[PDB]
C-alpha cells in the first residue's frame, strides 16, 4: 503493497487517462473509495496473527492515516459537490431557463446546464446516490429541451441545405420566396418549451414554408432545367448549311412558361427590389448568349467545312 497504493492516491484522479462517461466528481470518489476498499483487506489483514510482534502495527499506522487523508479528501471532494447542484438551480438555473431560437443560426442559452443536469443524475443513479426532487425535475426539463434544440437545428439546416442548392443560381423567384420565409418571434413564446407545446407546431410551420418553397423549386425545375435545356442543344445541332421555326416557336412558348412562375419581369413593389431581379437577367443573357452562340458555333462549323 500500500506505499504502492499511496503513490496510486498521490498520482490523484486528474492526473491518469480515464476514459469512460462519468464525472470528474464521480470518478475521483469512486476511484478513491475503491482504493480505500483496495488498501482495507491488507490493514485488516497485519493484526491478529501479527499483532504480537507489532511489526504490522508500524505499518497499520502508514495504512491508517492513509485511509484518515482519503476520507479527509473525500469529504472536501463532496463539501463541493453535495448541496452545489442545488444551489446552482435554486439560485440562477431554474429561474425560466430561456428556450432555442435563432438569428443565424441556433443559439443554445443554457448549455451547461442541459450538461450538468445530464451528468448528475447518471451519476447519482450509478453510485447509487439520492437524486433530490428539484434535480429531477429540472432534468426531465432539460430532456425536453435537448431534444427541441436538435429537432430546430435539423429546421434551421434545412433552411441552410435549400439555401445551398438555391445561391448557385440566384433566381429572383426564390430570392423572393426566401425572403418571405422570414419569422417573428416575440418574447412571450421564449418559455414554451416549459409545457411541452407550441414548438412543435412553430417549428411543423416553419418546415411547412420551406417544403411549399421546394415545391416551387421543383416545379421551376421540370419547367427550365430540362425541356429548354434540350431546346438549346437542339438549336445547336441544327445544322445552318444543309440537312436532310419550331426551336423559335418553342423559345417563346418557354419565355410564357417562365412567366407563369410568379417571376418578378418587373420590380415587386413594396419590396423595391431593383439590384436584385437585374441579376437573373443577367444569368438569362448567358443562356441567350449560349442560344445566339449555339447558332453561331453551328454558323462557323458551315464555314470551315463547306468544301465537302
Amino acid at each position: 503493497e500500500l506505499d504502492t497504493i499511496q503513490r496510486v492516491f498521490q498520482d490523484q484522479k486528474s492526473n491518469p487517462p480515464l476514459v469512460r462517461n462519468m464525472p470528474p466528481e464521480a470518478g475521483k470518489i469512486i476511484w478513491a473509495r475503491h482504493l480505500f476498499q483496495k488498501i482495507t483487506g491488507p490493514i485488516n489483514i497485519f493484526p491478529e496473527n501479527v499483532i504480537n510482534s507489532t511489526e504490522i502495527r508500524r505499518y497499520y499506522g502508514s495504512y491508517n492515516t492513509l485511509g484518515k487523508q482519503l476520507t479527509i479528501y473525500e469529504m472536501w471532494f463532496y463539501q463541493d459537490w453535495v448541496n452545489k447542484i442545488e444551489q446552482s438551480k435554486a439560485a440562477l438555473q431554474a429561474t425560466l431557463i430561456v428556450r432555442h431560437d435563432e438569428n443565424k443560426k441556433l443559439y443554445v442559452n443554457f448549455d451547461l446546464e442541459i450538461m450538468q443536469l445530464i451528468r448528475e443524475a447518471k451519476c447519482l443513479d450509478r453510485q447509487g446516490i439520492e437524486i433530490p426532487e428539484s434535480a429531477r425535475i429540472i432534468l426531465l426539463q432539460e430532456d425536453k429541451f435537448k431534444t427541441y434544440y436538435n429537432e430546430l437545428l435539423y429546421a434551421l439546416k434545412e433552411y441552410e441545405r435549400i439555401n445551398s442548392k438555391i445561391k448557385p443560381i440566384c433566381k429572383n423567384l426564390l430570392l423572393p420566396h426566401i425572403e418571405d420565409l422570414d419569422l417573428k418571434l416575440r418574447p412571450g413564446m421564449v418559455t414554451l418549451t416549459w409545457t411541452s407545446m407550441n414548438i412543435e407546431s412553430y417549428l411543423y410551420y416553419v418546415h411547412q414554408g420551406l417544403k411549399k418553397l421546394e415545391q416551387l423549386i421543383i416545379n421551376v425545375n421540370d419547367i427550365i432545367e430540362n425541356r429548354i435545356e434540350n431546346n438549346l442543344k437542339t438549336v445547336s445541332k441544327v445544322v445552318l448549311v444543309h440537312l436532310p421555326n419550331v426551336e423559335v416557336e418553342r423559345a417563346v412558348d418557354d419565355l410564357l412558361q417562365t412567366i407563369m412562375l410568379y417571376p418578378l419581369d418587373p420590380h415587386v413593389d413594396p419590396v423595391l427590389p431593383e439590384e436584385t431581379k437585374r441579376i437573373k437577367r443577367y444569368y438569362f443573357w448567358y443562356f441567350y448568349q449560349a442560344l445566339l452562340n449555339s447558332t453561331q458555333n453551328s454558323l462557323n462549323a458551315m464555314k470551315y467545312r463547306v468544301c465537302g
